[PDB]
DNA sequence: CTGTCATCACTGCG
DNA sequence: TCGCAGTGATGACA
C-alpha cells in the first residue's frame, strides 16, 4: 500500500485507498442496505433564521453505553453492525489507531455537501485523530486554513484540493481540525451516490 | 444569568 | 456550473 503524506502549515494528513475495488464494491453494497439514517427534526437545521433539511443523510454507530451531542441534544449512537466492525477493524488493524464512535454522512449525489467545518466536536478523546472511509463515487474535498476564510482573509495560506476516492481512509491528525476547515462543495455532475465514514474515539 | 464567541446552508447573484 | 457575499438564532463557555 502507499500513503501520501498531506502537509501544510498546521495541517497533517495522511492518504491511502485503504480497500481493494472488490472489497470496497462489497462493502458499500452492504452499506447501502443496512445503514439506518435519521429522519425528522435531526434531518433539520436552522441557519440564519431559516430553516432547511441537512443536505446529506446522517447516521450514528459507536460502542454500547456511549452518548454524545447532536445539537443541542443527548444521544446514543446505534449499536455495531458487522459492515461497520468491518470496516473499523481492518482500519485499525492497518493504522494502530482505535475507535469507539463513527459518524456517517451520505451525499446522494453531487447536489448533496457540507459546507466548510471542523470536527472539533470534542465529546472527542484530546489529541485523536479521526478516519474518514469514503465508499461509492468520488468526490472533491477541500480543506482551507482558519485564517483564509471570507471575503478579506488575514492570511492567503493555499488551499489543499484532494478527491477521495472509493474505498479511501484519509487520517486527520491533530492539529488539522484546530487550523483548518474542511468541506464537500457541490459538483453538480456526480450523479451517484457516496457514503463517508468518520470514525472517532469519543469520550466514556 | 450575562456577554462573547463560533456556528450552519440557503438565496441571489456574477 | 462554480463559487462568492450576505444573511442570525442558539448553544458552549467563563
Amino acid at each position: 500500500m502507499s500513503w501520501r503524506h498531506i502537509r501544510a502549515e498546521g495541517l497533517d494528513s495522511s492518504y491511502t485507498v485503504l480497500f481493494g475495488k472488490a472489497e470496497a464494491d462489497e462493502i458499500f453494497q452492504e452499506l447501502e442496505k443496512e445503514v439506518e439514517y435519521f429522519t425528522g427534526a435531526l434531518a433539520r437545521v436552522q441557519v440564519f433564521g431559516k430553516w432547511h433539511s441537512v443536505p446529506r443523510k446522517q447516521a450514528t454507530y459507536g460502542d454500547a453505553g456511549l452518548t454524545y451531542t447532536f445539537s443541542g441534544l443527548t444521544l446514543s449512537p446505534k449499536p455495531w453492525i458487522p459492515v461497520l466492525e468491518r470496516i473499523r477493524d481492518h482500519v485499525s488493524g492497518v493504522t494502530g489507531q482505535t475507535f469507539n464512535f463513527v459518524l456517517i454522512n451520505r451525499y446522494k449525489d453531487g447536489s448533496d455537501h457540507i459546507c466548510e467545518h471542523r470536527d472539533d466536536e470534542r465529546d472527542l478523546a484530546p489529541g485523536s485523530p479521526i478516519a474518514s472511509v469514503s465508499f461509492g463515487a468520488s468526490r472533491d474535498f477541500v480543506f482551507r486554513h482558519k485564517d483564509s476564510r471570507g471575503k478579506s482573509p488575514s492570511r492567503r495560506v493555499a488551499v489543499v484540493r484532494l478527491p477521495l476516492a472509493h474505498g479511501s481512509l484519509l487520517m486527520m491528525n491533530h492539529p488539522t481540525n484546530t487550523h483548518w476547515y474542511h468541506s464537500l462543495p457541490v459538483r453538480k455532475k456526480v450523479l451517484a451516490p457516496r457514503v463517508n465514514l468518520t470514525f472517532r474515539k469519543i469520550l466514556l
